[PDB]
């Protein structure tokens, strides 16, 4: 049942439409609020799977449960302050894991036709970059990634009316990197990395290495700005802690939606187009819904108050169609529509293979265990990620280990067995890239007939509806990729797959539970977003605009939640969430959220791995 | 003057909607059409230039002239029917020259950090393939583009259903092979070029060696598919001769239009939007002209019949902003704008840098003379093609070259002297990139000051309006590439430049000498564009679409042409040219193109090569 006014429409059941309603209901006193989403499902671009894996070991209707990522996997505590302040609030501290990112140098490499590990890369002052890629002297000998890291020093030091001391570099930080620093005169937001390092004297063979070793290659050869470029590189230090959701990064927008009542979201139903009536003062919304027998209703309905909480493609799509931006004059249509246009679209996509064992073990290469982190290459595969199924004693093994604890021998004899049981049960790869790699999958995943297992139903309990199957032409060559990576002959066939290809479309051939935004967005070269932001906020009297796309953050929940906040400021007065955390507990989100996670750490510590921890 | 009705309305002063008044009034008696161009010129992406250098040698107002391309560039006498009925219809067979594709194996090749020529390639059973790229051993000691070949000749071997017999390869037989052939049960269509190899058990090594060494990759990074990608590849042979005209493609265009008359052509007025008067059974078009002060003008008037000589972009963009569009019912208004989506956007650039003298022949590199065709590297560059002034001498000495003549030492003495003395005249270069290499410089181009060389004015006449020149960034690092690939310390300042970047724009804010569309068009993956190609004639009544961009011979001016014809039939009841051309000559265009030619170049050889020639 669509209303037929409210007072707050919020268009898009995303992170920010989410995020919008909450902090609506609690903090303002809004009730007569309602979101309306296209799809099915709540979430958008964070899209946790749970799989119910039957346990078929011979010593076992016992079940065993993979938790994998179509979307976002990962946070920090730090630099995150809307996100931990969000999390807080919504007592999701307890849920919070581990996301390792490393073997102890046992990830793969894999370069010009040459499969290693981050081990093997090391030897030799690095040698085998330089045996793989011509380079000149001064790019031979250092580690490729400390190239980014010694650029970005000197971009610093040139720029000394830059500050560059905060320990905490957040998006005010990035933002005033791109916008402040030069090189050459000219400044960083009209600048392309790959025209950057170019100038700066590097070979084309080590851009190249630069763009292949770092997994995604956006950064160098799309259309984004190098300053903002800089802003995603250096967010993967050496010293990264990421963390997780144990039950995935949906979590959190599950959360959101017990808090907001299912009766005021609206699934299957997408806003097609906005009028104002000057009348009574109100926006007018074109909508086309979907009921559950699949009978199509269009219909429309007014609100005082109209949240787009969408990305570049959504809103472009609204623009076109809606009469309250055409009636808009020439002049600042255009103005509006050029606006739109300074965030790049960069296309990403998931490729998740299940697995009724892994197989990259020791046990099953002969080569040392691969465990956590990406696995690079050059292949169209980008980057690989392995997942596990779900244990509390490998979780308590893993906080253990991001501690700087040295364990005794016992301690690391019962380490050691915990590393190597999650081999024995399910678990899955996922193919992430961007970029040059996407048309090769995406190609791939549209041709031919779908993969499926055979006895599919009598290893897995259900399968949730957002799994659509890779194709068996992307799981015939992602085996084969995988041969090279692990250098290894034995490469079974999955007993499930997904394939998320996050890629704007603009064809209605496409089946709506087929129709994705694009995986994120970045700053365009020549892009003031100091005034592009603020421009988007209410572009039309009561009309906002928020989310990811055109934000703080760009690649991360955080910058939907702080694009957000500032609709929430200039159309509600409500202060940032980081803030109002802030004056109601007397610290900060991010001391708060370090606080409560070393206790839940220390108690799962002690409960699994060493009763007798400092 | 806008005329208030016009029984045919051609927009776009393009190939396509040239030839379609040309062969109106010539062959249908319409009288009254008009043709309307947003631009300030006419013949779309057929861009010549005839710079007037100041002739500065010792002994010397004299001038010196260099032709060159900001688009098109060369032409076959096969193949390509209607282009050669049309310039023998218009006189223009007597300017037909020859457009050299190779050095005798001096051309350069630079890869991965490393210089070397084509004759250097070839030594040792193509060693140096083997030693820049981790190939299979099936993958070396072949010349890397005859591994397309071979696998162009397996795709024929499994679809013996496909004839694969007409020795002239034409559009027909192209469309057959993409929509006809299949591998492994899914037709080319459907099959990306990129996915295709890697499933044909190439290494990713040796499909990055073949998209760098070909010189253009969005044959296989891009979305067009399989079928279309080798239409293209197998479009240069070893066997190839090409042919251009003396004073550049723009000959055609500007031939077309003293046919037509300048008084029907009306520049510098865009069509914004379409409707249909239901009255008076006519559309009804809106403009927005721009006087020669600068002075905006909208304005609309009336067509019986309209031709939509637009590629992909533009016609977008009518299409959304048109109510005869709109008017349509949702389903055919969406199956129509998906079908525009069938064909994929290519970007192109060409940047030229102009030089008062040539300095990669041997006198200036001391290394073989670099003389005719593409210098391919894996840098962003592409492809670099070297142009001379003009002189009849050197054209008939190339006229010469394209025979199986074997020269006796007084004539090989003669041309030896004539291959050296265009190095002592003004020259230029053409930097040709496609797909993955546009980002790179345009990011340059629009980055910091314009080039200009000090004293312009004295060494160059007039300098054409289409002509922008390229920012000393460009200047810059071309200059750099050219040092890689030309192996040589020595490269000068240039006298000239110029950049053109043929990538479609959706930005209010560009000024109009600055808007160009898409470089070329390729079908996409699973395009069926016979039924594309029919459905896109007369979309609604009375209402025409034609151009290269969904045309049967993708990339070349024939495209054009004959998409056009297919409009001339259906709204006209015209024949195709070439078979117009057959019953008035009772011989092809073909034929009669190669007499022509012959008899020209027979004259030029005996007037300036050898008096006793065969
Ligand atoms: C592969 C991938 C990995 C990521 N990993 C991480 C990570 O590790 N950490 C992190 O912090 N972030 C990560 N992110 C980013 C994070 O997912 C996003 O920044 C955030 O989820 C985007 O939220 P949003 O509200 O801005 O937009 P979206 O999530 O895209 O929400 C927009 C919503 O609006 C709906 N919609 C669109 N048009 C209409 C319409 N006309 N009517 C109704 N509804 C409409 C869409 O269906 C969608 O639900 C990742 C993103 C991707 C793609
Ligand atoms: C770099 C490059 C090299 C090429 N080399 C070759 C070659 O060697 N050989 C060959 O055969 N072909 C070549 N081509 C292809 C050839 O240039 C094209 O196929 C052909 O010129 C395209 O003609 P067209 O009429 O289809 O479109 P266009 O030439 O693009 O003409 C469309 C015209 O419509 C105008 N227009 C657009 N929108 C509007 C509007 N709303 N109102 C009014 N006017 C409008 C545009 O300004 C333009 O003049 C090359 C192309 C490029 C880009």
């Amino acid at each position: 049942s669509i209303p037929k006014e409210v007072k707050v429409a919020i268009v898009g059941a995303g992170m920010s439409g989410l995020y919008s309603a909450w902090r609506l209901q609690s903090e303002a006193n809004v009730g007569d609020l309602a979101i309306f989403e296209r799809s099915d499902r709540t979430g958008g671009r964070l899209d946790s799977d749970l799989i119910e894996f039957k346990d078929n070991r011979a010593g076992a209707g016992s079940t065993i449960t993979v938790k994998e990522e179509q979307g976002g996997m990962r946070f920090l505590f730090e630099g995150m302050d809307d996100l931990m302040a969000l999390f807080l609030k919504l007592g999701l501290e307890d849920q919070i894991v581990p996301f390792p990112m490393n073997s102890g140098g046992n990830n793969r490499l894999y370069f010009r036709g040459t499969s290693f590990s981050v081990n093997d890369a090391e030897q030799d002052d690095y040698h085998i970059w330089s045996a793989l890629y011509n380079l000149d002297p001064s790019e031979q000998g250092v580690n490729p990634k400390d190239i980014i890291n010694v650029v970005f020093n000197r971009i610093l030091q040139v720029n000394p009316q830059f500050d560059s001391r905060p320990e905490v570099r957040g998006p005010e930080f990035w933002q005033n990197f791109r916008l402040q620093c030069q090189w050459q005169g000219e400044p960083l937001y009209n600048w392309s990395l790959w025209d950057l390092l170019t100038d700066m004297g590097y070979s084309q063979e080590c851009i190249t290495m630069l763009y292949r070793v770092l997994g995604f290659n956006g950064t160098f050869l799309s259309k984004m700005n190098a300053g903002v470029a800089y802003q995603l590189l250096e967010d993967f230090p050496a010293d990264v802690e990421f963390r997780t959701f144990k039950d995935g990064f949906s979590t959190l927008p599950n959360a959101l939606v017990d808090k907001i009542g299912k009766d005021k979201i609206h699934l299957q139903t997408s806003i097609d187009s906005i009028a104002f009536d000057k009348a009574d003062s109100k926006y007018v919304l074109k909508y086309t819904k979907i009921d559950q027998s699949g009978q199509v209703s269009e219909g429309k309905f007014k609100a005082e108050k109209v949240i787009l909480g969408l990305p570049r493609l959504a809103l472009e799509k609204l623009f076109i169609a809606s009469d309250a931006f055409k009636q808009l004059p020439k002049k600042r249509r255009d103005e509006l529509w050029d606006t739109l246009q300074s965030t790049s679209n960069q296309p990403l996509l998931k490729i998740n293979l299940y697995y009724d064992t892994a197989w990259w073990g020791t046990g099953m290469t002969g080569r040392p265990a691969v465990s956590f982190g990406p696995n690079f290459a050059d292949l169209p595969t980008g980057s690989v990620y392995p997942f596990y199924a779900l244990n509390d004693e490998l979780a308590a093994a893993l906080m253990y280990d991001e501690r700087h604890a040295t364990p005794n021998p016992d301690t690391q004899h019962k380490l050691d067995g915990i590393d190597a049981a999650k081999y024995a049960r399910p678990a899955a790869l996922t193919i992430y890239c961007d970029y040059l790699n996407i048309n090769f999958w995406s190609a791939l995943q549209n041709k031919g007939e779908l993969y499926h297992h055979p006895h599919e139903s009598e290893l897995v309990e259900s399968i949730p509806s957002d799994i659509f199957p890779a194709s068996e032409a992307v799981v015939q060559q992602a085996t084969q990729f995988f041969k090279d990576i692990f250098n290894t002959h034995y490469v079974p066939q999955p007993t499930l797959t997904s394939a998320r290809i996050w890629e704007g479309n603009v064809n209605f051939n496409v089946p709506e539970n087929l129709q994705f935004g694009f995986g994120v967005h970045q700053w365009a070269i020549g892009a003031n977003d100091k005034e592009v932001i603020e421009d988007l906020v209410e572009p039309l009297p009561n009309l906002f605009t928020c989310g990811e796309a055109y934000s703080d953050y760009q690649g991360w929940v955080e910058g939907a939640l702080r694009s957000t906040d500032l609709v929430l400021q200039k159309g509600f007065g409500l202060a940032p969430l980081s803030e109002v955390y802030e004056q109601d507990q007397g610290r900060s989100s991010s001391e708060a959220i370090q606080i409560a996670y070393r206790k839940i750490s220390n108690k799962m510590i002690m409960e699994y791995i060493d009763p007798n921890f400092s």
